[PDB]
């Protein structure tokens, strides 16, 4: 009455007859106020944890129906005809914001504009009525004049807006570009207005925030996410544990300590660490032998953390891939045919891991300068979160032994540098 | 150079010479604003994940300064004597958090009184700033009249306060006593004056938040938590999977499925469910085949959680004690000695079945009527954590076969009933 599915494992009911709640995301703000960061950064969260989610930016419409910009005439508010292009190209984004979540599998949409009057948001909480969406506001303020410069200096002057610009014209273009939008600018009130309003204003770049009327699960885990992440400058540093024993015979999981090229990989990651010549650098490492041995020649403080823990092959702990062909020749099948969503028998699959990383993920996102030394189908992982790499493409990340992967936040994404420690090590990586 | 911590199982490094950051959570706000209620709940959450924390109730130093309560004429401002005394018990109740994080080792000191006026939380802010504590701003707003006299008559009238006192006559003392504190009130003003302070307001019995400046990990877990639980009346019902082929032979984990016996028990659960004829129950299961057959019986929709999986008992797996005794005599006497932390070897601690099970516990508090089909020292945990039961305690509890638990929160605590649904099945607990 109840079947195991093959892949996943999940219990289903055997079925003898098989021949027979989305959300709009709002952006609000001045311009360079990081709405766009915060789309980009939280669809990139939403997707990694498995919401299928979508950026709709206005912006990237207007520069697709406008061959190139002139300059911030085009934003002010007696353009006429401007005005009835920018409207055309929000209807049009919301016409595909409609088109996502009703018709493409689309859980999250987030609607990147402006969207800085009640004319105009109350347009759009009509749209998610219409079409049975709950909406969600997300207002960003800054009321820092240090802040948007910088931010100007850093996203802005080289986009592709002022391609034949420098920076002082640029910069000046855009704080008149700015000004169009501060008159008529009403910021979301929950205490009178937008009272009922589902939403959260990012105050101080992040220190301050007034949040109202959680509805549910995901918004609730929204949340959470923003109200945890910051923009501080931080290097992240991800490499494996030094080789191990097991990695030597070809053996997956268990718990090895370092092989001796291991041991050498240690002292050069202390020496790097050493010469990177970091502040209040945090060490994380899993529970596993491997990557605290590895930690101890930083002879610095370091966090174990179970969640770290490589993959868990189940029954095959401790085997190579070869008694595992021999010795489950179906299972070896199944996993190469669905190798992010097949999970080994009593084990996980790279679905489980992820779910398992995402207390990892939230305190990364909390930390500043931070190493984490794990494992292979781990840092495949975590790098997948932080490069936006798909589910499908995630198990098949190149994170060899003896290399640390240097992360750099920018802004919009991450950086990523690559630094081989000079000591030879197995290989372990396996193509499709 | 690295051994295994023979009960945690944790590499820590060979000593072959072992011969040689706290805080204050501040409640604020007029009294029935639920101050207590959230530093009782507060406490239970963060002692439940490891964090050990004490309540510090202003009140209940004044009563035991004070032998009989007479009326609101204590708490008249105008009172010289009475002010006097209750200074003195918030500074004896100030010494007792002083001496409970720096000296007793706890981490988390809940100090629970009205803290109204600036000048009071100066001084408690130039005393935690003396000590090296952090200090951390719950305020409780409450400006709905309805919600006011609701809490008085669910936690006032009966408190030992109004022993000897009818209903009109407490709630007429009581809201009288509320006047006293009412015309000095200073709230949080992060905007102005507080710009600086660590704090959330909860806003509308928990639906608005005011947070400022979380500094920590800690105080980023405490927000998330208070943001997300709720008063509405609701219902939790426990109770474990029917018995399961295992169970009749006494053998640990696995993934049998029902015995005759646990079939039957599914349909009582049924008929049960039914008659109690609840408004939007949601049904929740772990992925083990056992409590997906017995949630099949209910003909209602359920979700599978990983994260409710019985503990994991490593390479114990499918074994009886006995097998575990003759096997692996030094790992069954550890667990015995110590069974709270003990980790089967690959497998888990109870401990780490409460880090797996945090994420359950917010979905929890977040949800209304939920029905959750477990396992033994799942369930086990998930009631230490609702009947505030110590590490020490939760491994004992007592979670039998074919038994519902049927929890009502209440204010300040949880009621707990049992109720049999009379079908036979083995016992599988076991006495220290
Ligand atoms: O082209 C852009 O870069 C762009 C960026 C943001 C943006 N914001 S919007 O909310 O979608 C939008 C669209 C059309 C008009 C307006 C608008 C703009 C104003 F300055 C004042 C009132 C308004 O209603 C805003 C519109 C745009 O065209
Ligand atoms: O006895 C109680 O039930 C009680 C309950 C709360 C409480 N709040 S308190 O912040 O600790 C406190 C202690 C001493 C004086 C005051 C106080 C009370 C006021 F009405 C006005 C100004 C103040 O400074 C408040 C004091 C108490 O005595
Ligand atoms: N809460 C915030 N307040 C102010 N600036 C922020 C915030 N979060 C991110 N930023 C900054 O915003 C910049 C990105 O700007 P952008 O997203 O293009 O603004 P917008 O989309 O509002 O025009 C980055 O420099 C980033 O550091
Ligand atoms: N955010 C909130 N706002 C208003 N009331 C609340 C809130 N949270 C809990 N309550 C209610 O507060 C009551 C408990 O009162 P209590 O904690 O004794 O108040 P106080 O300690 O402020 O005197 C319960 O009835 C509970 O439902
Ligand atoms: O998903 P893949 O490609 O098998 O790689 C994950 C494997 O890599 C290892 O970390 C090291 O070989 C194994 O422990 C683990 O099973
Ligand atoms: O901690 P204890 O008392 O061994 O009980 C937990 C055990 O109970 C069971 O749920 C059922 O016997 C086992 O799967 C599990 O090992």
């Amino acid at each position: 009455e109840l079947t195991q599915s093959r892949v996943q494992k999940i219990w289903v009911p055997v079925d003898h007859r098989p021949s027979l709640s989305p959300t709009v995301i709002v952006m609000v703000g001045l311009p360079a106020r990081g709405k766009t960061y915060i789309s980009k950064k939280l669809t990139r969260y939403l997707n990694w944890i498995g919401v299928p989610t979508k950026v709709f930016n206005v912006g990237e419409y207007r520069r697709e129906a406008v061959k190139q910009y002139s300059s911030y005439n085009f934003f002010r508010p007696d353009n006429e005809e401007a005005m009835k292009v920018r409207k055309q190209c929000a209807l049009a984004a919301l016409r595909d914001v409609k088109s996502y979540l009703a018709k493409e599998g689309g859980q999250i949409a987030v609607f990147d504009a402006t969207n800085t009057t009640r004319e105009r948001r109350h347009m759009i909480l009509h749209f998610a009525k219409e079409n049975d969406f709950k909406a969600f506001f997300i207002e960003s303020v800054c009321d820092d004049p240090t802040v948007v410069a910088s931010n100007i200096m850093e996203v802005k002057i080289s986009s592709p807006d002022y391609k034949d610009c420098n920076s002082a014209e640029a910069m000046d273009d855009f704080m008149k570009r700015i000004s169009c939008y501060e008159a008529s600018y009403q910021p979301l009130d929950p205490d009178k207005c937008d009272r009922d309003l589902s939403l959260i204003k990012v105050i101080d770049v992040g220190r301050r925030f007034l949040v109202n009327r959680v509805q549910d699960h995901i918004q609730s885990r929204i949340v959470y996410y923003l109200m945890n992440i910051h923009v501080q400058p931080r290097t992240i540093y991800l490499c494996r544990h030094g080789e191990n024993e097991h990695n030597l015979q070809g053996r997956i999981g268990g718990d090895s300590g370092l092989s001796s090229r291991g041991k050498k990989f240690a002292s050069a990651l202390s020496k790097f660490v050493e010469e990177q010549n970091l502040k209040d650098l945090r060490v994380w490492t899993s529970q596993l032998k491997s990557t605290i041995q590895t930690a101890e020649a930083l002879r610095l403080p370091y966090e174990q953390w179970k969640a770290l823990n490589e993959i868990d092959a189940g029954v095959c702990e401790e085997l190579t891939y070869e008694e595992i062909r021999d010795t489950y020749p179906e299972e070896y099948a199944l996993r190469e045919q669905d190798k992010y969503y097949y999970r080994y028998p009593t084990g996980e699959s790279y679905q489980d891991l992820v779910q398992r990383l995402e207390p990892v993920i939230m305190e990364l996102e909390r930390q500043e300068n931070v190493l984490v030394i794990c494992h292979q189908a781990v840092l495949r992982c975590l790098l997948a979160y932080f490069l936006d790499k798909s589910a499908e493409e995630m198990p098949y990340l190149k994170c060899p032994l003896h290399t640390v992967l240097k992360l750099t936040p920018v802004a919009y994404g991450c950086r990523v540098e690559s630094i081989y420690l000079n000591v030879e090590s197995v290989c372990t990586h396996r193509e499709r």
